[PDB]
């Protein structure tokens, strides 16, 4: 129980896109194909070290992520950071991203540090999402960007650990 800061991460983006995978397995070195999950919403935590600083990630992960549910609000509100997923092997899932970047601005405070991430990069071969396509959005739109692969580890750790240190740097200056 030693960290200084707690903050709330939450996941976002289209079922199937590999969301709980990368929670579990930045948090418990875990990856499973059908995810024993509890009903709503859920989260599970990392303390990490950036440099001599203690913080407690908390990530937070749903399935039905979905405008119409009285849940929306409580789920977003105090996220500091999001990762919003896609799928680089479905055009579909990413060709919602705008969308998705709406919803979080309509519950989530605009210093919110997000990263798009581009999810089974092991899948590269069935790719459908050009990284440098990718890439641009994310800069036109304020987001950090990274294609990893919660199936064999590449960047997820990364990830995550980019997003917190922009977190630490931001509410630094708060
Ligand atoms: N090849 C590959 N499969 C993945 C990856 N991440 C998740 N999956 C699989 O995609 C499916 C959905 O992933 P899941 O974590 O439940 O996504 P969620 O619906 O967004 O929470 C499951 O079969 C996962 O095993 C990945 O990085 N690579
Ligand atoms: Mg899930």
């Amino acid at each position: 129980e030693d960290y200084n800061f707690v903050f709330k991460v939450v996941l976002i983006g289209e079922s199937g896109v590999g969301k709980t995978n990368l929670l579990s397995r930045f948090t418990r070195n875990e990856f499973s194909h059908d995810s024993r999950t509890t009903i709503g919403v859920e989260f599970s935590t990392r303390t990490v070290m950036l440099g001599t600083a203690a913080v407690k990630a908390q990530i937070w992960d749903t399935a039905g992520l979905e405008r119409y549910r009285a849940i929306t609000s409580a789920y977003y509100r105090g996220a500091v950071g999001a990762l919003l997923v896609f799928d680089l092997t479905k055009h579909q899932t990413y060709a919602v991203v705008e969308r998705w970047l709406k919803e979080l601005y309509d519950h989530a405070e605009a210093t919110i540090v997000v990263m798009l991430v581009g999810n089974k990069s092991d899948l590269s071969q069935a790719r459908e999402v050009p990284t440098e396509e990718a890439r641009m959005f994310a800069e036109n739109n304020g987001l950090l960007f990274l294609e990893t692969s919660a199936l064999d580890s590449t960047n997820v750790e990364l990830a995550f650990e980019t997003v917190l240190k922009e977190i630490f740097a931001k509410v630094s200056k708060q």
